[PDB]
């Protein structure tokens, strides 16, 4: 050193780091990219829990993003930003357990509240290095310390032979946990306040956050949580041990493979063989289902999330939860016949029935009939436009909106302070068709404040809008309350409650309060469908 920027040199438990000065719109920020937090989970380590990173010597360079965890890459719409922005932007590798830190520049003098981002991607994809997760805006504008980690996805992160020692399951959640511990031990070196840590994630990220809420050893590692468009409860976020055992042994067969022998065989397989086959192990033709997800092991998760939220004590928990306007549309074009991004996707009644079997793969015939009867517009039963929109609402309601409504409810009834939103603004820059509305994932760029970057062609109102969202999020992280304690000229955001069920709309207009998160329809999914299914 001596010739370097003295504000970029930091020591953590594993050694010395050199960060980087980044340009944000309103000034510079500090970035420490690709910090290892675990021993590479490679070779004999594959499928195993993460082991803490052993200290290194010299100054570890932390100026660039590290490898993305080995994963399936979606190639439905090539060169189409719509799906590309989610694709891995660094080299695929099993050596991928690294994390990233953004702080103000120079680093804060007093302890600053920390936000930890946990990306989604169906538990089979995702990376912390994507542009939409860029932490420079929250750090520069709100003065936040923002942390994000890679965790193992797909088989590498979630293949389980429940009970075995070599593939216990949930190791991707354990990766996340190890990084939360790393933050607890090391974040103060950056001016971060270990005693004010807020988790936030979207979709499988949000489900992940929920697992941590529900898993005791994770609870000491954070104080508040934001779940965007995902919950630990619901149809997709977990599988039973039996079902996970099934998929794991099926996949083993598909690649040419006593638990020990089976796992050892799997470990000799190229990463790409596992990826090439992971999608072939699902029990039905479906959308919004994923082969390798968290398992109810009776360890990380001692019971089903459903049980744990019904009987949990959430006294000291502040939670912010929400959905986008059109949770269902995005998935339709991938797996349901008749739907496309390239046309208006007007479907027939026949395709609607077929779509319901795919979107509710676990449904008996009677259950699927109830879904169809509930969602049919009996004044216009054959109308292509309603049917298309109904299909979207079926998928979005079953998978996100109702699980979220259930989660908000159970948590509130049991001590948690809960805030709920519905995000309703469609980005002016959006490359999907109008009929898809505001799809899954497209609020993220606003919360991270990308519209503050002038080169991105957002509208001025979209700039002002992103700034509000950043304040809601950072206020909530600071205090457990989205509301600005001073500015009372702005409408207030009420806690969500079982009694009143209030949540706010997030769009270009000032906050507006509403009551009931699809209450009537969610009574169907949350209270009735279970009973009808088991009978």
């Amino acid at each position: 050193e001596g010739r370097e920027d003295p504000q970029l040199l930091v020591r953590v438990r594993g050694g010395q780091l050199r960060g980087i000065r980044l340009k944000a719109p309103g000034g510079p920020v500090s970035a420490f990219l690709g910090i290892p937090f675990a021993e590479p989970p490679v070779g004999s380590r594959r499928f195993m829990p993460p082991e803490p990173k052993r200290p290194w010597s010299g100054v570890l360079d932390a100026t660039t993003f590290q490898n993305v965890c080995y994963q399936y890459v979606d190639t439905l719409y090539p060169g189409f930003e719509g799906t590309e922005m989610w694709n891995p932007n660094r080299e695929l590798s099993e050596d991928c357990l690294y994390l990233n830190v953004w702080t103000p520049y120079p680093r804060p003098a007093s302890p600053t509240p920390v936000l930890i981002w946990i990306y989604g991607g169906g538990f089979y994809s995702g990376a912390a290095s994507l542009d939409v997760y860029d932490g420079r805006f929250l750090a520069q504008v709100e003065g936040a310390v923002l942390v994000s980690m890679n965790y193992r996805v797909g088989t590498f992160g979630f293949l389980a032979l429940p009970g075995s020692r070599e593939a216990p399951g949930n190791v991707g959640l354990l990766d996340q946990r190890l990084a939360l511990q790393w933050v607890q031990e090391n974040i103060a070196a950056f001016g971060g306040d270990p005693m004010s840590v807020t988790l936030f994630g979207e979709s499988a990220g949000a489900a992940s956050v929920g697992m941590h809420i529900l898993s005791l050893p994770s609870r000491s590692l954070f104080h508040r949580a934001v779940l965007q468009s995902g919950t630990p409860n619901g149809p997709w976020a977990t599988v039973s041990a039996g079902e996970a055992r099934r998929r794991a042994t099926l996949l083993a067969r598909l690649v040419g493979c006593n638990d020990t022998e089976l796992i050892a065989c799997l470990r000799t397989r190229p990463a790409q063989d596992l990826v090439d086959h992971e999608w072939h192990v699902l029990p039905q033709e479906s959308i919004f289902r994923f082969s390798f997800v968290p398992v109810v092991d009776g360890d990380f998760l001692s019971d089903t999330p459903e049980a744990l939220i019904n009987t949990g004590d959430f006294q000291d928990l502040q939670v912010l939860v929400g959905v986008v306007k059109d949770e269902g549309s995005y998935f339709l074009v991938y797996g349901v016949p008749g739907f496309s991004k390239d046309n208006e996707s007007l479907i027939s009644r026949a395709q609607f029935l077929a779509g319901v079997r795919i979107g509710v793969p676990q449904a008996s015939d009677l259950a699927a009939e109830a879904v169809v009867l509930h969602y049919t517009d009996w004044l216009h039963p054959e109308d292509p436009t309603h049917l298309r929109d109904a299909m979207s609402a079926v998928v979005g309601d079953h998978n996100v909106v109702c699980p979220v409504a259930q989660l908000a409810g159970r948590l509130a009834a049991q001590g948690a302070r809960v805030y709920a939103y519905i995000f309703e603004h469609r980005a002016s820059t959006l490359t999907w068709p109008l009929w898809m509305g505001v799809p899954h994932g497209y609020e993220i760029e606003f919360i991270f404040g990308l519209p503050l970057d002038p080169s991105l062609n957002y509208t001025t109102e979209e700039r002002i809008f992103a700034q509000r969202l950043m304040k809601y999020w950072t206020n909530f992280a600071r205090t457990g309350d989205p509301n600005d304690p001073r500015d009372s000229k702005s409408p207030q955001w009420p806690p969500y409650t079982t009694a009143a069920q209030q949540y706010v709309s997030l769009n270009l207009k000032p906050l507006e309060v509403r009551r009931g998160l699809r209450a009537q329809t969610c009574a169907f999914w949350n209270r009735f469908l279970p009973k009808l299914l088991s009978a």
